């Protein structure tokens, strides 16, 4: 109860910023996460012993893939922590508890393959869940680990609150299906411009939480250029592996995933910042003004990719 997790000075300060990188020391990421729960939610909200057992089982269930790994889980949870701390009074005690857990678990047991590949391979998970295939898996895994012994970190919640928080986590995880993002932002933009957006409408909160989730999940594009540049390697290493597996099924993959078309990447990153990332942080800044740093940093990197194309690096 009196055991305040503290970080070294540079981490204690840099962690409050949106562009924080959690660094190369795996063994520190669990301390970083707990520190974020304690600051974001209270020393009270979870039982330190049960939390630690839960974190470690979740770590154990992320795989050794180039990008969709434990480090991504904790990076996405850090961004969410940054948003919650910069919007201190907009969110309930339960949302804060559930949203940091949703992010840590959002990519549980990812193998580095898109829903498309699962469908074209005819993976058993594609029979079980037709849409948002991996995302229903990730939630289903979160529920599994919650149900292990000494792992129920929500035990002190009523039956009501327990169902509300698991329903926050489910929508949160589902919303990381980028196919769902496009229509979700369209609707939030229209509600905001015609002034009908209302954070008491549970239907509207749900949409806003989904957009935060897209924003946290994309947050590699909001880091300082050297971090963004080096993460793109990890992202594309998974893309090229999936393309290889597409070719193995007798299917020319889209160029994004074709490793023979490495040369087309910088223009592909342009597409994605213009079509996906910039729109995402624009609409999110309109709803939650204090998240502006993510937009600025995203623009900064869009600009860094244009420099790549113009042979200035
Ligand atoms: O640089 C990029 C170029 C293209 N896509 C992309 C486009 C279209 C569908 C798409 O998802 C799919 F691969 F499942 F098909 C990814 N994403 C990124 C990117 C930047 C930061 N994160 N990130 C992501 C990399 C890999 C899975 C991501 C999943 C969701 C959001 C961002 C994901
Ligand atoms: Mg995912
Ligand atoms: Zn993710």
């Amino acid at each position: 109860g009196l055991m305040q997790f503290t970080l070294p000075v540079r981490l204690c300060k840099e962690i409050e910023l949106f562009h924080f990188d959690i660094g190369p020391f795996e063994n520190m990421w669990p301390g970083i996460f707990v520190y974020m729960v304690h600051r974001s939610c209270g020393t009270s909200c979870f039982e330190l012993e049960k939390l630690c057992r839960f974190i470690m089982s979740v770590k154990k269930n992320y795989r050794r893939v180039p990008y969709h790994n434990w480090k991504h889980a904790v990076t996405v949870a850090h961004c969410m922590y940054a948003i919650l701390q910069n919007n201190h009074t907009l969110f309930t005690d339960l949302e804060r508890k559930g949203l940091l857990i949703a992010c840590l678990c959002h990519d549980l047991d990812h193998r580095g393959f898109s829903n498309s590949y699962l469908q074209k391979f005819d993976h058993p998970l594609a029979a079980l869940y037709s849409t948002s295939t991996m995302e229903q898996h990730h939630f289903s895994q979160t529920v599994s680990i919650l149900q292990l012994e000494g792992h129920n970190i929500f035990s002190t919640l009523s039956s009501s609150e327990y169902e509300q928080v698991l329903e926050i986590i489910r929508k949160a995880i589902i919303a990381t299906d980028l196919a769902l993002y496009f229509g979700n932002r369209k609707q939030l933009e229209e509600m905001y411009q015609t002034g009908s957006l209302n954070l008491n409408n549970q239907s509207h909160r749900d949409r806003v939480i989904g957009l935060m989730m897209t924003a946290c999940d994309l947050c590699s594009v909001t880091k300082l250029w050297p971090v963004t540049k080096l993460t793109a390697n990890d992202i594309y290493a998974e893309f090229w592996a999936e393309g290889d597996e597409m070719k193995k099924l007798g299917i020319q993959p889209i160029p994004m995933m074709d490793r023979d078309k490495k040369d087309e990447v910088p223009q592909g990153q342009l597409g994605f910042y213009n079509a996906v990332a910039i729109p995402c942080y624009t609409t999110l800044t309109q709803i939650l003004p204090p998240t502006e740093p993510l937009l600025k940093a995203c623009r900064d990197n869009l600009s860094q990719w244009e420099k790549v194309i113009r042979g200035e690096e």
